């Protein structure tokens, strides 16, 4: 029962840290004793890579069977494979104007035209996709609360010290995976990338209790998370030096500076497990895979600026947007239905992305689509085309007037789409945005240079003959522009999209758009949007980057104050059984410090709220702080900071420490302590 | 005058930050006010990157002037070019048995040919490799005695707080350069690329100096620093990524996290400067370059791993046999004599290095050679060959007869020539010894298989009619398993070979060897050879990976004993002018706790040496401690921690806030002090 952690509060590192050390001493004891101990302490020692291993092993294997089972159910909405109905749409038209595949409108009229075909398979999409939400957001909210959302402004919380005890459960993994399927298959706008994050972690977590080094420790399990949401980002794009950077970016908060290499390790095993899930085929790293050769001019920077402007905008736009809707999603009467809420935002996504075949499509195939340049072969809407450039009809304005809507479309429905009561996921969504932006970007300019390629800005570079312009490439940009725009991530966002998709030749491009798209999203605040979501469920999470304006020391800070009681304390000799028990109950505080006397207010050490109760409880079932006698469970070390010390340097010890409370000393005279909620509310 | 650091000091993080905050608040209170102030701070912000771009581009420049002259003078040791006398060897060959290039025998006796010939060219190279070796240690000795040795024991250090006042000046830079050239010219068994790490982080302070912003403060050169030695080290063996791992791996210190950003950019500056160094169109990347597109097989992982363990053994014996020595040249009059160390030891090299081709090459063009596979074209007694493989005559015995003599003459060279007073490096006669010891290898299997195919164990492998192992393989691999059995590394290691030799199909040959050697060496003491350096020399370095065996608290470490007079401390407001002279002149500490009151001991705050003795000559030319007066420069925010705290967290906050000192307080009542120096003293 000591040292135990109880729901919804934050962690102790250095508590953690000691007991880790504890555990270390009395497996070294033992060690060179004889040849046995040796080998139980290499085995020890290999826990961690064991743990880190399984994690990757089971992100690649869930990812995987995640991805089959999202790409099987999104096909569903639309036809079925009456020689096989265990394939695909892609797997049966492959598998060979297809007889074997049939919509929905020809089974059931028997007519595979008509105003009663489209009719019929307009209803029964929308079916589909209200099916889908039903069953996911209902089976979230009974069987797993926790799935819902992409879960990375929890876990990025998590691995600060916070505790949510189901979070990275069984439970919670399996409805998670179970309802991302489902979600992704509904049609909604989200995505299932971002939420890989938590199911790695989940895994992680899972993993972890197969190992008592682990299970009873908890900065180690923060350790092994750490490497699990390195592992999850990796296999959710395949990139795993972009996942380790992510990781140590993002997510990650606590760096002993060694376990860069378990998490290293953890994304190159998720990675290859993914790679090895391939049992048709497939020609794809990921779903929304593309590669470039192609060049990029001098000129075309100009507009690969201004898409990272577009995602700056967009980006500070969607968390003033989608939080201020979250807001009113507590704030109002819809947070009492959210399985009416799901039902509704799926239904109006069904009925308004039909119509347009850019919105119908899957958001993952719409962004393969929006990567991939305008083959020879390809009579799409996409690329209607009838001099270096190439003669366009009718078809490219009808074009650029659907990706318009479609841009609409996502934008407007993404913001109310993201914070619903089933896994959602923001990655897919925002590079579907961006990679709108692009091609719409890109097809602009590819018009602007046939028209006038007798202009001088053209007429040094476009070579007669041959095409001039990719918007693929352009594509690709605004979805990196729009992804750090809403995420503030840079290095590791360029990483991802280096390795996510194939090419050195455009790191100028990505880069200068990344980096235009985070300075935009900075003018309008400098939160990401795990951030802005941390800040909107107030979790008790110590930004790395925040800074403490106001010029002030820890003697602001401490809350004892003339409006409050006096100082909750402990003597050190005096006090009785019945003192103790009234004052718990009296009182709320977590812990207690305790000192000399009431007229010398001289520290002497610090005692915890739960392992005081359970030697309470237990000396009755079977009062002296000095040398009943409760010495043994009494914090005797307890870091001390004085009056006149900034809170810059208390803020430092926090974040390098990983302390949860620091006691406050003037010349030797308690007056007060801080805790982390303390840091946080003063830091707002 | 205030705040300043003594040489051969260490650093105090905290002040240094507190100092930076101080300034930031000053800039910030300002930047609101007007434009202008934003420009400024703008400016002020980029100072980091403008320092980090001049670092980088300086390195480059310097590595590439530094290779030119090192080729063109090792070049000079064998002969002259009549129709131009500044090119080299190679260059004077290629511009056209030749003519132009005349060695001196031709010169002299103005015969090509006989005894004398061989008589005279064997002469003048010693007479060259003194020449060089004593003309490098005098201007050591004479203008920068701080020149001397590779330089990352010492910038370790640096970067972990100490301070060495011209260690990275520029008289120190000038002879590092010049003195490193005619070094590694003279033709000893020492490096180049271990001393590019001082010669980038000489660049970086010196352009530290031209920024207000890093000049005043230390933490902030140190991080300028940090980026600099990933410079260096990508700079020295081409690899950007290679280098910043190098960096945080074995010699940055401190990571805020954020100037990982500022290593890789600066390493990748360094690289791009350097590549632009190519006059004569050289088509290697650097002078030990080579590439492998050849298979390697399952059953060539067992002498990989037999390499791994001589990288373990060797590395093991070379950190005995060179630590030893340098042990002798500090406890024997061979200290006294250094010039003469350098000429006899050179001297010695030269005698005994000339009638071995392997080792009159110069080691960068030896382990050139020993990466680069046996062409058809090639004749040298290397390659000297007459069936899946190729029949041998005398010549491959003789060539691993010479191979043989050439290894055992580098591990005992390189054991002498280390710690001479002369720029020396450790990873380019490292890795010579891991690449002819990997040919040695690899020619041997390749005979093996050639008598022996008929075995299964090659049966199942080689192909009739075409070649089945690779010892150029061979090398590379015990290159880097030497490099990190005596340098410990092994993932910035890996990295770095990796990216000094292209190519990813050798991931799992590389890293086995590396880990092997590293494991192997670790059963004879896990110090690397620039923590062994660091021992030797006694540097006050807090190693990141050491181990507080002793399971003691804080109370031990305290050094008031019994044996020891009281503890110095300091009165508020009762002492005079006379009493503060007299403890000074009497005691030799730096610093000194002020508390309330003899009968009290309680704590009021701290005070250093320096700045209270430039206050009390002030106050002289033109004593309350309570609120003439110091309360000024009397800090009211020490560290403190109770006897009863354990060293692991002693140790954790010094590595992690980078403290100098902290007090201890018993229930208020102030003890002692625990500085640097007495942890390190106590960890030993
Ligand atoms: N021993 C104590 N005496 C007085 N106030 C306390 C004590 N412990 C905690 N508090 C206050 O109660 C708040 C909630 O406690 P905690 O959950 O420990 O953060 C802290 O932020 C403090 O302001
Ligand atoms: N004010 C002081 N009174 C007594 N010992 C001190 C004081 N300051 C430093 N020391 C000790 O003196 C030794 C050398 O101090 P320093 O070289 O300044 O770190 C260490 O053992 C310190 O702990």
């Amino acid at each position: 029962g000591v040292g135990t952690y109880d729901d919804f509060h934050t962690i102790d590192w250095v508590r953690e840290k000691c007991k880790d050390r504890e555990r270390h001493r009395r497996i070294n004891s033992k060690k060179k004793e004889s040849a046995w101990e040796m080998t139980k302490s290499l085995y020890d020692a290999w826990s961690g890579w064991l743990v880190v291993t399984l994690t990757g092993l089971a992100s690649g294997a869930l990812a995987g069977l995640i991805d089959i089972a999202a790409d099987w159910m999104t096909d569903l909405k639309e036809g079925i494979c009456l020689s096989a109905l265990w394939y695909n749409h892609e797997q049966c038209c492959w598998g060979s104007k297809c007889p074997q595949w049939k919509t929905w409108a020809e089974l059931i009229i028997g007519q595979a035209e008509g105003p009663g075909s489209y009719i019929m398979n307009y209803i029964m999409y929308i079916f589909w996709a209200l099916s889908f939400a039903f069953l996911a957001v209902s089976l979230v909210k009974v069987f797993a609360p926790y799935a819902c959302g992409s879960g990375i402004p929890e876990i990025k919380t998590i691995l600060s010290g916070f505790i949510i005890r189901g979070y990275l459960g069984k439970w919670t993994l399996m409805i998670k995976t179970i309802t991302l399927v489902l979600a992704v298959a509904s049609g909604l706008s989200l995505g299932k990338e971002g939420p890989l994050v938590h199911v790695a972690c989940c895994c992680g977590n899972i993993f972890s209790y197969l190992f008592p080094k682990y299970s009873t420790n908890e900065a180690k399990k923060r350790e092994v998370l750490s490497a699990a949401s390195a592992a999850g980002v990796s296999v959710a794009f395949g990139a795993p030096i972009g996942g380790v950077l992510f990781s140590l970016e993002e997510v990650s908060y606590y760096f002993p500076l060694k376990t860069l290499w378990r998490s290293f390790f953890a994304a190159l095993v998720a990675a290859f497990v993914l790679r090895s899930i391939n049992p048709f085929g497939n020609s794809r790293l990921v779903l929304f895979y593309v590669e470039y050769h192609t060049p990029w001019y001098l000129f075309e920077l100009f507009p690969f600026i201004l898409l990272g402007v577009f995602g700056g905008l967009w980006g500070a736009f969607f968390i003033r947007a989608n939080i201020a809707w979250c807001r009113r999603r507590k704030s109002t009467k819809f947070g009492k239905y959210p399985v009416l809420e799901v039902i509704i935002v799926a239904a109006i996504t069904a009925v308004i992305a039909f119509p347009n075949p850019y919105t119908r499509l899957n958001t993952s195939e719409l962004i393969k689509e929006l990567f991939t340049d305008c083959g020879p072969l390809e009579s799409s809407s996409l690329c209607d085309y009838r001099i270096p450039d190439r003669p366009a009809g009718v078809g490219v304005y009808s074009a650029i007037w659907q990706l318009c809507l479609a841009l609409i479309f996502k934008i407007i429905m993404t913001v109310f789409t993201f914070g619903i009561k089933v896994p959602s996921g923001l990655f897919i969504p925002s590079m579907a945005i961006g990679a709108i932006a692009g091609r719409i970007v890109g097809i602009a300019v590819e018009q602007l240079a046939y028209y006038h390629h007798d202009w001088f800005i053209f007429k040094e570079w476009c070579e007669v003959g041959a095409d001039c312009i990719t918007p693929g490439l352009y594509a690709m940009v605004g979805a990196a522009a729009c992804l750090g725009g809403v995420t503030r991530m840079t290095v590791s966002l360029v990483v991802i999209v280096f390795e996510l998709t194939g090419g050195l030749e455009y790191i100028v491009p990505l880069m200068a758009a990344v980096m235009t798209s985070k300075w935009v999203g900075d003018a309008f605040g400098r939160e990401g949007i795990y951030e802005a979501h941390i800040r909107l469920n107030g979790y008790p999470f110590l930004d790395a980057k925040e800074e403490f304006t106001h010029t002030t020391l820890a003697a602001d800070v401490m809350r004892p104050r003339r409006s409050d009681p006096p100082l909750a304390v402990l003597t050190q000799d005096n006090m009785t059984v019945d003192d103790i028990e009234n004052m718990i109950n009296e009182t709320s505080y977590n812990g207690f410090p305790v000192i000399m006397s009431k007229e010398s207010q001289r520290l002497v050490g610090f005692a915890l709220r739960r392992d005081l109760t359970i030697a309470i409880e237990s000396a009755r079932k079977k009062v002296c702080f000095a040398q009943l006698k409760l010495r043994s469970i009494l914090d005797m070390s307890p870091f001390t900071v004085t009056d006149h010390t900034p809170m810059e340097i208390v803020v430092d010890i926090f974040r390098k420490l990983g302390l949860r409370q620091c006691l406050v000393t003037h010349n030797g005279r308690l007056l007060g302590i801080i805790t982390k909620k303390d840091i946080l509310r003063h830091m707002a």
